[PDB]
């Protein structure tokens, strides 16, 4: 039904000098970001600070991206937790705002089994009309979302996507191969996105295409023509760059990188520090690095 | 100053047919617990359900189990979250309800850094006049308190604790020949208790103790009087006890597990689910070894 | 400089009834193998049991498949153990016998240092005229061979290609990039042959071409000319086969594979065991999915 | 039956200027070790840098050492590999020679299942009339010897302990508890000696007892006594020294510090290189931290 198209970003939340959310800077990222090889926006994710945000800022945040983006493109808002009654609940809420989808991490810190998952994401699925994408990253929740967990999912009418983030692109072909062809698999490591398009994904839910999203835009389009030694010379790119913002906790880095190219979207709530003098210089160099 | 005692209890939060807090079961819970070898109640952590309660839930179950305890035994509230400022004013709201001390658990899903997670934890233990056990546990928050972090933060006057869940006696005993003598190490891992008292930990902080603490602190005592042959025979039985109760995940069999000694203390809350017939079966089996 | 093509295959060594070498039956599987898409043959390698192997043996089947061969494929010799001094005696009877490069494994067992392994490796190489073929394989030897490592190798004159088990293809392009153009990285992992030619490997060093040679040759015919959709489809068939091979030690059941279409190559020797009736029956059904 | 005591030192291979055994250096260390704490000696394991030596030089070391320790010490020869017919035949001559009994370790590199693992040291263990000592080291085989491995095992007559390197008291528990009184459970990893013997461990198989072998001995006097704080002070300094000998692949750094202390035994084998100038200032330092 829906289409977030090749790449999803997973937007920054930008806080003024008192760190409050700067709404005016949140304009100027969104229309950037849409101008630069963004197809979809993912609003009050991990990469927006989600676990210090208020679910009142949270929906100020949902309900500005939805004016500001103006239906150019698909508004997904970060509306899951590892608390199910709390994300029916934000989830509703997101629904009121008028964003398009939303989007549901594997509940961490909590450790569910795959039938709690199953549980928990039939529920939250079940309680809006909206379309829902899945979101595994066992580095940060510690669990999997299991591919028969998966496949058991992508059953429910409006459960149409997952973002994995598991690393493993052998996983995400089973997950293709068992799931019907209108269930969109996307990765959600930057560095993965061509080898991952490569086996059958639809693209890349990214961090790094706040500073590169047109390499990235290049380069899929490069590899779906079968110019594979231009895609391979900017899947490097990719890679290096992905590498320099993962340095420090995220999304320090690409806040900061974001700074350093004239777009400045403030700094991070604790227990995220700044990046030191010492990072701060290492992520210049590869800022340099990228061609113009 | 603050002393915990030898078995400092990680108490699940009783709920009724509704998922509401239950608190006449509680307090049955709390006065059971105390008659039988609980020095120490933590309220509302990981095994209280923290991740599914509300903030002003926690606040209810904080204050009633200080009127409760009436001071028989200090009262520790798990106030700490992955978020520092909300992390803040739970621990001042906590203060306000009479608890004795606050435990801070280590960020989950977020990812920070050493000296972000530093910040985090002086933070915190700056904004009130309450002791702070810290809580290192690598396998549901994925990072670690370093060893060097750990000792830092002991130098703050009101940082007196450690509950480290991270698997590991060695890190332990270093933590211990590192840190002042006032710096109290504990076990998070019931299986580990007499192996990790053996190198220097005060105890432990226990789940198990909810259905075996008697044989517990008879253990502990046994080790302590030099009797190893009766301390290994009790010490093989709480390592068949805790695996049984975690072969789901916690808390949900030790809930089940009090149900079927009498204490019906409830459900739980999604994304957990209760125990299948199958499930049930083998933790009764386990339950029915237990001598009497 | 050696050309091995996009597959060579890790030939498993056939036994007779009372498990010695069956001279014959090699010479029948060599002839099957060229015929059937591959175009390197990597002898007495972990996958031609190595472990179980007297040094004796491995020099009298490198002589035969050497003279089998006849020249039409390269020959890749696996004399790398964990003792230096073993390997390049071995190495040196290798050539004597006349096989076309050799195989260098990363020391198994006593986990070697980076240093220490590049020490290894450069000893071996300068004690050969021979093109030598690294093998990372962490999930044999623990160790793995750092990117920086790899490239200093890569300097060296006969050092021309590697065989990267490590299951990570990031680590692979970051290979690809800082070694020069004439460095050869295979993927060792048959899985990962897709999305690591995706990404700049020259191939696979296989198992599954024992029994599916035709159809990976066409799946990267299909992608090396841009039909993305054929690919994709045998690049599912391939890691289906390539899962039933591994359900058991390596090389029980390809070997068991063989024997079910068509070229029985014995059993295995201790401390390896037969397929139990059960996995027989289990791998004979994915063997009877493949479209014939 | 038969008693290796409470510290079974894993010996080094003392090289001269060449590489080559000196025995007159190995006569020297037996007879130290045997005054400084050791009350059984393993020769040509792991330690003893097996991997290296030739198989006519394994049997030359085994023959020297019983010799030279004339009966004073139980002698377990290093004589399982990876491969079941070679150690066979290697335990063959290392009983001919006048062992005491022979060490078997789980096959590293080629990953052996719980049953080929069981009717590997099965065959082998009926292969002699010499008691059997077993040896997980997951961290050099990758391979555990499961728990119920071991138990299966041990009702084996000749099959009566093992060293477990597994670095896990919690499976050294289960495995004391399911076997029988006369099946004796080592530690592999000093720094665990004392949380071991704790559970009910026999002892230690150790590196540390090169060094520090009086001052574990004192250490385990202490415990047994009840004299738990004085333990804790030697374990302190057994966990710090026994790091410092493991911050370079064993045995380098150990050789390195007998040298240090007096007893000089040459330098290793590649792929194993000297202490760099560098590691060796680090090693010296801790060296001097032992109190005389």
């Amino acid at each position: 039904m829906i289409d977030f198209g090749t790449i999803a970003t997973a937007m920054v939340t930008p806080f003024d000098i008192n760190g409050n959310i700067d709404f005016a800077k949140t304009t100027k990222l969104v229309n950037y970001l849409i101008d630069n090889g963004t197809t979809a926006i993912v609003v009050g994710g991990t990469t927006g600070e989600s676990p210090t945000l208020t679910s009142e800022e949270k929906v100020a945040l949902y309900r500005h991206v939805v004016s500001v983006v103006d239906k150019r493109v698909p508004v997904i808002a970060g509306t899951g937790s590892n608390n199910t009654h709390a994300s029916i609940d934000l989830t509703k809420k997101a629904t009121e705002v008028g964003v398009d989808a939303v989007m549901l991490v594997a509940p961490y810190y909590n450790k569910p089994s795959q039938e709690g998952m199953y549980q928990h994401f039939k529920a939250i699925a079940e309680s809006t009309p909206l379309p829902v994408m899945l979101y595994n990253v066992p580095g940060r929740s510690i669990v999997q979302i299991s591919v028969d967990t998966v496949v058991r999912l992508s059953e429910i009418e409006n459960i149409v996507a997952i973002k994995d983030a598991g690393g493993d692109v052998l996983t995400m072909t089973e997950i293709i191969e068992k799931t019907a062809d209108d269930f969109a698999v996307y990765s959600g490591d930057d560095g993965l996105t061509l080898p991952a398009m490569a086996v059958g994904a639809k693209g890349i839910v990214s961090v790094a295409s706040h500073v590169i999203g047109n390499e990235m835009q290049e380069m899929i389009a490069a590899f779906q023509a079968g110019e594979f030694k231009k895609a391979q010379k900017l899947h490097q790119l990719l890679v290096r760059v992905t590498d320099s913002l993962f340095m420090a906790p995220s999304p320090t880095p690409v806040k900061t990188a974001l700074q350093m190219v004239g777009l400045d979207v403030g700094s991070v709530r604790l227990p995220l520090l700044p990046l030191t003098e010492e990072e701060r210089v290492t992520l210049q160099s590869v800022m340099q690095s990228i061609p113009r």
